[PDB]
C-alpha cells in the first residue's frame, strides 16, 4: 500500500522537509534518538504526527528492563498518539511483554534483533514487526544481509503474522538489499535520506537536455 | 496486450515507416530527441499519434528544473494529444512533481533513472512507469542489466502499480535481457530498430529457399 | 493433446511407415525439401493429409519475397487441405504479411528465425509460432539450446500466444533440450525420425530376455 | 494424501513376497521374463499366487516376451486376463511402440519398459503408456547418467505427456532410490535383496541399546 | 505457533521456559527421562499442568519386540491426554506403526539417521518423524542435507507424515531444519536457556537506557 | 604443435581443398569412410599423405573381431604408410591388442567410445588416443560432451600419456566444447569442414567495407 | 608493458589529443574508417605514427578478395610505416594469405570474426591476434562476452601465440568485460574514448574537495 | 612475510592517530582536502605532525587541488617535499590523468583518488599510478556494486597493469573493509570513528568475565 | 601431524587418548582448568608427560589489563617448554600480543567471534587465531565461513598468522574447518572419545570374523 519507507528520527523539522518531496510512509523512533532532541515523548509524538502529514504508523520504545514495567510503559506510549507500535527489544523480558501484549490492540515491533533466533522467537511470541540491526550485524559478524534473508525466510513459513522491518542502515545498497530478500519495509536515518537522491549524473543529464532544448527553441517553455 | 517495443524519436518519417513493419506499440521522445526535430510539442505530438496509425501510448518529458513548473509543463503536455504520459527526471523536485501528480489523470513516467534507488521512491511517489537509462549506467558503473532485475524485483514486491521502461540501448541483446528480467516495454532508438532484422543469415537461408524451388519447379510459383 | 513430435519431409511414403508406430503429430515442409520431391502443393498436401491419418497440422511455406505476393500464396495454400498453418521467414516483408494476416483465419508460423529478436517481433506481430533453426543456430554462433530457451521466455512473458515450435535438429539431445526449456513442440527430419529408436542396449535386454524365457518354459510362449 | 502406493518388490517368490509385505509398506510386485524364468512356474499360475501373498490388490507387473507387435498385444491380453490388477510392461522400441498404440484406449495398461534413454520414455508416454521404467542402475552401468535420465524424463512427462508417470527401476543401493523419488518418480521398484537390507542401520541398534542401559540404570528394569 | 518444543523431563525448567518463551509442547526420550528418573505417569501429568496449555506432548516405547511396544505405547497413550507415542524406526517399530495407525493412538518415528527409514515410517502411517541432526552430523557429516531430502520426499509421497527436527547443540542446527522444511523442532533445555541471552542487546538496551539518564534523568517514560 | 583439425575422409580430393585454406593437422578414417572411397588401404594412405603436404598423423583402424587378428592387422597397417597410428575398437578383444600392441611403436587409438569407462581402461591399456563418438553419445544418452569432459580429466589425473580425440560431430559448437573441456584434438567430416568459416554475417561485412573504400577512392587499390 | 588500450580511427587531430591524457597504446583502421577520412593509406600512417608519440603498433587491412592479391596488399601496407600489423578478414582466401605469410616478417591479425570457430582456426594458421566484434555478435546472436571467452581459452589451450584482440564497442563494461575474460588488448572508437572518463560523480566530489578547502584555508593553495 | 602495511587510518586528527596506533596496527596515514580541512591546519605543517604521531616511517598520502594539470604536478612536488615518504592523491579525471602520466618515471608515487568505476582505475594504472582507490560506500550509495567493482578493478590490474594496486577507501563497516580485502585489496584506508569501534564486540566481553568468573569460584582469586 | 589438539586439563583423559589417536598436543583454557582446579605449574608438567612427545601446549591468561597479561604470560611460558600463551582479542589483549612480538613468548589470538580481531591479531604479531565455531554458530550463525574468510583473509595478508579452530560439537564441524583453511584444530576430550566408534565399523568387523570362524573354525592366520 506504498508503507515502505519510513524515518529514523525526532526532529520535527526534519520530518516535514523530507515528507515534501519523499514517499515517506511514517516515524520511528528509538531512546537514542529522542534524547538527542530532548522533548518528552508525550510531546513530540503528537508533533511528528502532524508533521508526517497523513495517518502512518508512529514508532516508539520502551526503556525499563523490567516485563511488567515494559507493559506499563506500553500503555501509556499507545495513549500519547494514534496508529503508534510500541517497539520491545528482543531479551528475556522482551518477550514476556510480547507475549502479555499479544491479543490486545497494542501493536508490537521486535527490536534490537541481531540474529533470527531472537526475531522468529518473538515473531511466534506475537510481535507483528521484528527489526534487525543489520549495519550493526555487519559490524559485529559481517552477515547483516542474509539474517534478514533467513529470518524472512523463517517468518513467512512459521509465522506469517511477523514480518521484517529493516533497520540501522549506512547506504542505499543496504536499504535496497534488505526489501529484495523479504523485508517489508525499512527505517532510514535522516541523514541516508537527504543523501538518497543526489546523483550528479541526473543533474548531468538535465543540464544537457535543457542545453539541446534551448539550441533548437531558444527558450525553455513547452 | 502486445504493447513492447516502442521506438525512440521524433521523425514522424520514422514513425511510419518502422509502423509499417514492425508491431510499434508507441513514440516517445526526450528533450534531446525532441529539439533534434526541432518542431514545438503541441505541433509533433498530433504528428507523430496520425503517423503511429493507432491509440498507443506517447511520451513526453518536462524541461524546467523547479517542481511547480514542471507540474504546469505537465498539465500542457497531456492536454496537446491523448494517451500521453508525462516523463520527469527523479531528482528532489521531480519527486515533488509525480507526488502532486499522483491521483491525477496524468500518468507520470520516472525517467533519468540510473539506480534502483531513485526508480523505487519514483514509484512509492506514484509514477506509472521508470525509465531505467541501460547503456549509460553500462557507462558509469557497468552494472545496467542488473540495476534492471533489482528495479523490476523491488517494485513488484513494494510497488507494484509502477512497472519498469527500459530505455538506451545500443544493441539489441541489451534489449533482450531488459524484457527478460523483468521490463513490461522498452523504447528503442530509431537508428537500432532498422538494424534490429537486419540477419545476413536469414538473407541467405531465404535466398537458398528459393533457389532451390526453382531448380525443381523452373519458377518461383507456388 | 499429445501433438508434440512433428515430421519435416514431403516424402508420403515416409509418413505412412513413421505413423505406423510413432505419434506423428503433423507434417511440416519447406521449399528445399519440397522441391526433392518434385511434387506440387496441391497434391501432395492432401496426400500427406492421408498418409498422416487424423487431422493433424500440416505446415506449408511461402516463396516470394514480397508481402503483397506472401498473402496471396498464403491464401492458396489454406486451401489447398485442412488444419494447414503457413510457414513465413522472419524478415521485413515476412512481418509485413504477418501482420497483414493477423486476425484472418489464416494462422502463421514464423520460420528461419535465428535469434530470440525475430522470434520475438514475430510474436508481437501476430505470428501462433516461431522456429528456431536449432542446428544452423549451433554452426554460426553456438548458442541454439541459450536461443530457443530466452526466446521460449520473452514469448511466455510478452507474447503468450505465440509459441516456440523447435526446428533443425540433428541428434536426440538438440530435440529433447528444446522440449525441455519451452518448446511447445518440434519438427524433426526422416532421417533423425528412422534413428531415434535405435538402441543396441535396448535389444540386447530382449535378447536376454527370451534366452532366459527359453531356458526355463522351453518356448517363447506365456 | 499420497495414496501410499509408491515401494513395489521387484521378484517372483511367493514367500519373499509374504515376509517383506508383512512389515514394509508394499504397493505391489513387479516382474520380468529374466525374475520370472528364475521361479520357474507358468505366469498364469504366479500372477495368482503373488496377488494372494500381497495381501491386498494392489498393481501387478507382467511382461511380454515376442518380438513381433501382434504377438505382443496377444500376449498382453492373455497377461491381462490372469489376474485383476495387472499392468502390462513392454519393451520400448519400434514394434513395443506399435502395442502400446494399439492398446491405448482399450482397458489394458500398459508400462514402457527397458528404457535407457529419455527419448524412449516420452515416445512411449505419447503413444499412450500409463507408466514408463527407466533402469537407473544399467544407465549408470552404461552412461553413467541414471539419475539425470529420470529427472530429464520425469520432467519431459510433466510438460508434454502428463498421463504417464516414471516408474524407478534397477537399484543397487537405498540412495539412488531416494535420489529418484526426489527428481520426479512416482514410484519405485527395488529387488527383494534390497528391500530386506533397506532398514540395516547399525547406528540405530546401538541408539537404541543405549536408551535401554540408561534405562535399566535408573529403574532397575524395562518397566514403563 | 505450535513450531518450539522442549526436549526435557524436569518440571522445573518447563514452568521456568514457558513463562517467557513459546513453548509448544514437551518431549521426552529414555535418557532424558531416566536422569531425572521420575516414573513416566507421574511426570507426564506434571509436564501437562507445568506446560499450561493442551500442547502435544512426546514419550518413548523402550522394548524390542513389536508386540511390547504396542503395549507400552497403549500405557503411555493412557497416562495424558494428547501424547504421541515415539517409537524407534526398525522392522520391529515399523511393525509397531502399522500396528498402531487406523487407531487413536498416534505416533512418531524416531532414531532417524537416514531418509530411507523416515520415509519407510511415513508411509507406514507415523504422523511425524524424527531425524538426530547433531549425530547424524557426527556419523556421516550431512544432517541438515538428510533433513532437507526427507523434507522433500514427504511433501511429494508421504504428505501425512512431516518432519521433526530433534539432536540439536546449536541455534544455527535448528534453524536450518526449520528453513529446509521442518515442522517443528525440539531443543534441548541448556540450548533454550542459551538461545535469548545475547550480550551485543544486552549492551544496546543499557546503551538506551545510558542516553535516556543523560538527556531526562532517570527511566520515566 | 598446431596439430588439433583434423579431417575424417579417404576422398583425396577433399583432403587437397581443405588443406590449401585450412590448418589440417592431418587425416583419420574408419571402415565405414574407407569403404564409401574403397581403394585399398595399402594404396589409399600413399595418397592420402601425399594430398596432405605434411607428415601429419594418419589414421587407420582394423577389421577383424579377434585379437590375435587385429594384432596381424595393426601391424601391416603401421607399414603402409608412415605416422600412421592404428584405431581399435575399445572392446574385450581389443583391450587384449591395445595390451599386446603396448611397448611398441605401434602407437594406438581406442576408438568406438561410448562412455569414459572404456576410455580410461583403453588408457590404462597403453592407447596414445582415444576416440568418443560425441553425436553418437548424443544419440544414445544425451551426455556427448559430459563424457569427453569426465574421460579428459580421468585421463589427466590417472593415464596422463592418453589424451582425448574428439569424433563424430554435426555442427561447428560441438567441435568447440571437445576442445575447451580438455580434448587434445579433434577429427571433422569433410561436409562439416566445408561448412565452417560459411558465415553470412562474415561477407555483409567484407562487402560493406570494400563498398565503403569505393565510395571515397573509386576503386580497390590501396 | 602498458600495450592494452587502442584507438580505432584514421583522423590525426583526435589521435593527438587522445595521447595527450591517455594511455593510448597505437592505432587501429578498417576500410570504413579510412574511407570517411578519404586519405591514402602511405600518407595517414606516417601521421599516425607521429601522432602517436611512441613506436606503438599500427594496423591496417586489406581489401581485395583474393589471397594472392591479399598478399601483395600486405606487403605494401607493412612497407609504410614500421611496427605495423596487417588486418586480414578470417575467410576461405583470407586464410590463405595467414597461412603463406606465416613465417614471414609481416605480422597478421585476423579481422571480422564473429564466432570462436574462425577465430580458432586464423590462430592455428599463424594469425598473431584475432578481432572479434563484440557488439556486431551481440546484435545477431547476442553472446558476444560469451564468444570472446570461448575463443580466449581455446586460443590458450590449443594455440597460444594467438590472443584475443577486442574490437567494436558501444560502452565502457563491453570494454573491460572482453580484458576480463581473457582479451590481451581492446580497440575502442574515437567517441568511446573520449567519453570514457565522463562520470558526473568525478568531478561533483572534486568540486565538493575544493568548496571545504575554501572554506578552511581562504584559498585554492597548499 | 606480508609486509604487516595493510591497515591505513583516514584523518588529519593528530591525536586520534596518537591514540590508535599505540594498540593498532597502523600502516600509515591518509588525508583529503575534506578532512585536512576539518584540523585547519596548513599541509606543510600537519604532514610533520602526522609523520611523528605515527611512530614510525609508513606510507602518508596527501591530495592535489587543482583542476588544472600543470598545477596539479606543481602542487605534487611541494607535497612530496612536506615530508618524506609520501604519495600524492590524484583525482582519476582528464587533467588528473595527465598528472599522473607526467609523473611516473619521477620519484614522485601517485594514488588515483575518486575512483567510482573501473574504468578509471584501470586507465590510472596503464597510466603510471602505484595505487588507485575507490571509494566503496560511495559507489554503493550511487550504484550499488562498490565491492563488484573492486573485485573486478583489482582482477584488470593483476592481468593488464600488474604494477598498480588497489587501495580500499571510504568504508562504513567492518564487513565491507574485509570484502574487500578478501576480494583483491592491497591494503585499505579507514576512518577513525570505525578505527575506534573495529573491536568492539561484547560477546568477546562476556566469554572473558565468563572464564573469570570460572577461575575466581574454583581457586578463590584470579591468580595464575 | 600436528593437526589434532585436545582441550583438556584431565592427564588421565590426554593418556588413553594419545595411546591410540595421533594427538599434536594439549591446550586449555581458564573454564577447563578450573574444573579440575589444579594448579597450572603442576599440570602443564602432567600434560607435557602424558603427552609423550614435546608437542605444543596452550595455556590461556585471565587479567583484563595488558601489564598483567605480560606478567602472567611470562609465568606460563615458564611452567613448560613449548607453550604458546593464549590471549583474548580485545583492546588489551591487542597491546599484549604487541609487547610479547619479538620475544620467545608466542601468542595465540583466542575468543575470536569475527574475522576482524583475527586478522587485527594476526598483523599485531600472533602465531595463531582460534575462533570459537561452536559459538559463533550459536550469535550469528556463520561459524564456517567466518573461519573461511579468516583462513583466506591470513594467507592473502599475514601469512605469518593461522587459523586455529576451537570450540566444537561434533566431527563435522571440525572436518569443515580443516577443509576452508584451518591449519589445526583442538577438540574437546568427550568429542575426541566419540570420533572413532562407529556401530557401522562395529558390525562390519564382527561380520568379518564371523564368516572366518564359519570357513576355517577359529580367528587363525
Amino acid at each position: 500500500g506504498g508503507m515502505k519507507i519510513y524515518i529514523d528520527t525526532a526532529d520535527v523539522n526534519e520530518v516535514k522537509t523530507l515528507v515534501s518531496y519523499l514517499p515517506i510512509a511514517g516515524v520511528t523512533t528509538n531512546p537514542t534518538i529522542a534524547a538527542k532532541s530532548a522533548v518528552k515523548m508525550d510531546v513530540v509524538l503528537p508533533q511528528l504526527r502532524e508533521a508526517l502529514g497523513h495517518d502512518g504508523l508512529l514508532f516508539a520504545q520502551v526503556i525499563s528492563n523490567d516485563a511488567a514495567e515494559m507493559i506499563e510503559e506500553a500503555k501509556r506510549l499507545h495513549g500519547y498518539v494514534d496508529n503508534l507500535i510500541v517497539k520491545i527489544p528482543v531479551n528475556k523480558e522482551g518477550l514476556k511483554a510480547i507475549k502479555a501484549l499479544k491479543g490486545t490492540n497494542i501493536r508490537t515491533l521486535g527490536t534490537a534483533v541481531y540474529n533470527a533466533t531472537q526475531g522468529l522467537l518473538a515473531g511466534l511470541a506475537g510481535a507483528e514487526f521484528v527489526a534487525p540491526y543489520v549495519n550493526r550485524i555487519d559490524m559485529l559478524s559481517g552477515n547483516g544481509i542474509q539474517t534478514v534473508q533467513s529470518l524472512a525466510k523463517l517468518l513467512a513459513l512459521h509465522a506469517p503474522h511477523c514480518k521484517v522491518f529493516g533497520a540501522s542502515f549506512k547506504n542505499n545498497q543496504q536499504v535496497l538489499d534488505c526489501l529484495q530478500v523479504g523485508c517489508e519495509c525499512v527505517t532510514i536515518p535522516a541523514d541516508l535520506a537527504f543523501k538518497m537522491l543526489d546523483n550528479p549524473a541526473v543533474d548531468a543529464a538535465v543540464e544537457q537536455f535543457q542545453s539541446d532544448w534551448k539550441a533548437a527553441y531558444g527558450r525553455l517553455d513547452i
